[PDB]
């Protein structure tokens, strides 16, 4: 039997927040950002959050955000209510949103997205792979980490097993971020596929996008400002639904470059910076890094820092498709 009422595509408002939550159960195994981010999305000037409704009720959501100085649309948050899946809803929503973008933003040349599910024949046919990072997901209690870290490092030092390497400060206000990310050799030799990936969101390394990043409260670290080889980027932690008790936060660290020892030392630096703010809370900490460094960093986290690995190796794919007419 056909559905009694047709699909309607509308721009999201704060009124649908509770309805959007109701369709989002179980997404990303509890690491879903949208509960914490929905209200900020509605304020973003280049973003349109589209809801698919049937008979007045929300059944799907997609966000399109124009970035890269008008040349790219980033697709985020695609979701269909569990009870509406497998019927083509996501496909219809994607088509409405692509038509909307082409209508309102003729300058947009490509669509981009990130994902971590295995790529099948279909994906490789429709999308170009710009780059990929390995994904390392660990969990810890922030207070327990802080209470034990001193003794942990001290034993690692006296054992001759690990000592933190020197790292260098990166100030956005001071202009360090721009000097690094606008350097063509950093873009070629450090950034994955020449791209900034920040909490799953890809940006071409441009002054326009640096203004967007500057507003997010990010923390950066580098091995050497004069001779950059490893650059790391920590996104401010935010609440996630995991566990259902409100105590969990998601801490995203993107690591760019090939020197595993510096990824280790910079990871430690970010943990020492961020964990004091997370006292009393539980942390899903997800590190994105060059794939050939994953095993080194997984051992460092589990053996070195006593952190608990949440899942095995997976990959973050940055995918791109041309816009067509
Ligand atoms: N395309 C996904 C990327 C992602 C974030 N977290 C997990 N996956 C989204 O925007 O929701
Ligand atoms: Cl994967």
């Amino acid at each position: 039997e056909a559905e009694a009422e047709p699909l309607d595509f509308v721009v999201a408002t704060e009124r649908e927040f509770e309805e959007v939550l109701a369709i989002s159960g179980g997404i990303y195994g509890g690491l879903d950002y949208l509960p914490s981010r929905y209200h900020s999305w509605l304020r973003d000037p280049d973003r349109t959050v589209v809801l698919a409704k049937r008979n007045g009720g929300v059944i799907a959501l997609e966000s399109v955000n124009v970035i890269d100085a008008g040349e790219t649309v980033l697709v985020e948050g695609l979701r269909v209510a569990p009870w509406e899946r497998g019927k083509g809803v996501a496909g219809l929503l994607q088509r409405f949103c692509s038509q909307l973008v082409k209508r309102q933003h003729p300058g947009v040349k490509v669509a981009r997205l990130t994902r971590d599910d295995q790529l099948g024949p279909r994906e490789l046919k429709k999308y170009r792979l710009i780059t990929k990072q390995g994904i390392l997901l660990v969990r810890f209690n922030a207070s327990a980490l802080l209470a034990g870290l001193g003794a942990r490092l001290a034993a690692l030092r006296t054992s001759g097993t690990f000592s933190p390497l020197p790292t260098e400060a990166v100030s956005e206000a001071g202009g360090d971020v721009a000097r690094l990310l606008l350097s063509p050799s950093v873009q070629r030799d450090v950034l994955p596929g020449g791209t900034i990936i920040q909490d799953w969101q890809p940006y071409r390394p441009s002054e326009s996008n640096l203004r967007l990043l500057a507003a997010k409260g990010l923390e950066w670290r580098v091995d050497s400002r004069a001779r950059p080889r490893v650059l790391t980027l920590c996104t401010r932690p935010f609440p996630i639904p995991h566990g259902g008790d409100g105590t969990w936060r998601y801490l995203n660290i993107d690591a760019f470059g090939s020197d595993g020892a510096q990824v280790q030392s910079q990871l430690l630096w970010h943990l020492q910076r961020q964990a004091p703010r997370l006292v009393g809370l539980n942390v899903m900490c997800q590190l994105f890094l060059e794939p050939q460094l994953w095993s080194q960093l997984a051992d460092f986290c589990q053996v070195g820092l006593g952190l608990e690995l949440v899942k095995g190796y997976t990959e973050q794919y940055l995918l791109e498709a041309d816009i067509h007419h």
